[PDB]
Order: C-alpha cells, then structure tokens, then sequence
C-alpha cells in the first residue's frame, strides 16, 4: 500500500512537541495524512475519502491571521504528539475521533470572539448563547462529513459512529477557553484526591478536554521565535476585534486594544500564569510524556519575563 514519507528533518522532528509545521502550505495535507497513518494506522480511513475531507475542510477556513488552516494543523500535530507518547492510553476510536476534531476545531472562524458575535448579535449568538463559534465549528464539521465522498467514518457501525462524533463534539466545545478553568480545576481535585478515573467515561470525557486546551494553545509551546511570531497573529486579530468594538460604541478590554500595544508582555504573562501553566501542570500530572509541553511553556514565560526586563 500506498505509505506517506516525509523528508529526514521533518520524520524525526515531527515526533517532537515543539514541532513547527513550516510555511509550505502545500505539505500541511500530507503532513496531517502522515500522523494519521502513525497515530491511527494505513487502515483507519479510506485514502480517497480523506483527501476530499481535508481539502474541504481547508476550504472552510478562512484567511484570518491566526485562527486560520495553519492553526488547524499545528493543534492537530500537538495531538498527534500526545496520543503518539501515549500509546496504549486510548481507544481506537479516540485515536480516529481526535485529529479530525483538532483538525475541525476551529472550521469558519471568522476571527472574532464569542463575546463579539454577542455583541454585534450576529446570527449564530441567537442560534447558540453559550459556546457560540465551538457549536458553529462542530455544525460546519458534520456539514462537511455528510457532503458525497467525505464520509471518512463511513466502516464504522451506527453505535461507533454515533459514539465518534460524540468524541468529536465534545472535543470541539472544550476548546472554549470560558469552559477550560473549571474542567482544570475539577480534573486538578480529581487527581489531588486519588478519585480520578480513566475508567469513567465523564473522567475521560474531562481528560481530552483539557487535551483539547493543551493542542489549541501549543503556540506557547514552541522555540521561543515561533512562540514571539505566533503572538503577533493572536493580537492582529484581537486588535481588530478592538477596532470593531469601538465601532459599535464599546471601549474594548485592554488585550484587544491597540492602544495597550505595549503591555502585551505582561498581558502574555499573566495569561502563562492563568492558563498556560496549570493546563500543561495538570496535562502533565496525569499523562507524565506530556512533560515537554510543560517545559517548553515554562521556557517561553522566562522568555517574556526577559522581554519585560529589557533583555529581549
Ligand atoms: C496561544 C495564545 N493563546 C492566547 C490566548 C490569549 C487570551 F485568551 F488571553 F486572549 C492571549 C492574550 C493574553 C493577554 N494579553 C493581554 N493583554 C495584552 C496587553 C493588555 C492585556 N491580556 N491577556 C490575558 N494570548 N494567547 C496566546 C499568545
Ligand atoms: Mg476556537
Ligand atoms: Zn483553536
């Protein structure tokens, strides 16, 4: 059969956690195609089938700064990174359920927060109050799976199926940064008091949601000059999220106002301090291969502290 191989650099580093996809947009499909093949097997989807599904999927990102195609296919590679240190801690349905979702997770993002679809009470805040982009990107992910051609899941049963896009789901809906503090806080008590476990399905259920956080925000992960450049799209879209609060009358919170351009450093560290740090903690706790996340984050916040002390 038909076997994906990537050039030697890319083989060995794309094993690694602080792997960067690269800006040959062309190769992010194959390079997608390639972990599934690793994580999941040659077996797992029909070739054909889930060529036309990424190709689709690709379409329906938009050109926005950040939460854009290449975002898709560096959350998933940081998936890839945690199933492939964790062998024999997932079913084979996880395995399948998982990269497509990280794929999908952020399907037709416009670029703007929930907050502001709220606030300007676009369409989708009527159709979904809570968690409003994650219900869009999960709807836009069966829009594209019932298209002719693009049933990649189409050999499993109703029951596998159905248990599948439930995977999908809820994986897509714990990208909601609003739902991670608490799903942390009840995984961190879990662990702390021995009742975690991997057994209960709601225990799972909170453990690839934290998964989830972890994949989405991996660009606080990498060597420092991918981490730095990454943030400069974060912003550009926040900052025009700004600019689009002001025009409707709302005087923007400071990390979306381009005035507050140089506060980002400690904007950047209270956010490690908040978020970053305890989701790797907490990932790292309960899958220790995990741990090299938590060492690259920790790097990066010593990089922004620098960059606070005039050294960078
Ligand atoms: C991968 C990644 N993911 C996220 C998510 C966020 C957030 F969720 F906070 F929006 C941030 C912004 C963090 C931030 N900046 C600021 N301001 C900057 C100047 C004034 C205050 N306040 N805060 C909390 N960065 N970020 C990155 C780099
Ligand atoms: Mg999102
Ligand atoms: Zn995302």
């Amino acid at each position: 059969l038909m076997q994906f191989t990537l050039p030697v650099r890319l083989c060995k580093e794309i094993e690694l956690f602080h792997f960067d996809i690269g800006p040959f947009e062309n190769m992010w499909p194959g390079i997608f195609v390639y972990m599934v093949h690793r994580s999941c097997g040659t077996s797992c989807f029909e070739l054909e089938k889930l060529c036309r599904f990424i190709m689709s999927v690709k379409k329906n990102y938009r050109r926005v700064p950040y939460h854009n195609w290449k975002h898709a296919v560096t959350v998933a590679h940081c998936m890839y990174a945690i199933l492939q240190n964790n062998h024999t801690l997932f079913t084979d349905l996880e395995r399948k359920g998982l990269l497509i979702a990280c794929l999908c997770h952020d399907l037709d993002h416009r670029g703007f927060s929930n907050s502001y679809l709220q606030k300007f009470d676009h369409p989708l805040a009527a159709l979904y109050s809570t968690s409003t982009m994650e219900q869009h990107h999960f709807s836009q992910t069966v829009s594209i799976l019932q298209l002719e051609g693009h049933n990649i899941f189409s050999t499993l049963s109703s029951s596998e199926y159905e248990q599948v896009l439930e995977i999908i789901r809820k994986a897509i809906i714990a990208t909601d940064l609003a739902l991670y503090f608490g799903n942390r806080k009840q995984l961190e008590e879990m662990y702390q008091t021995g009742s975690l476990n991997l057994n209960n399905q709601s225990h799972r259920d909170r453990v690839i949601g934290l998964m989830m956080t972890a994949c989405d925000l991996c660009s606080v992960t990498k060597l420092w000059p991918v981490t730095k450049l990454t943030a400069n799209d974060i912003y550009a879209e926040f900052w025009a999220e700004g600019d689009e609060m002001k025009k409707l009358g709302i005087q923007p919170i400071p990390m979306m106002d381009r005035d507050k351009k140089d506060e980002v450093p400690q904007g950047q560290l209270g956010f490690y301090n908040a978020v970053a740090i305890p989701c790797y903690t907490t990932l790292t706790q309960i899958l220790p291969p995990t741990e090299p996340l938590l060492k690259a984050c920790r790097d990066n916040l010593s990089q922004w502290e620098k960059v606070i002390r005039g050294e960078e």
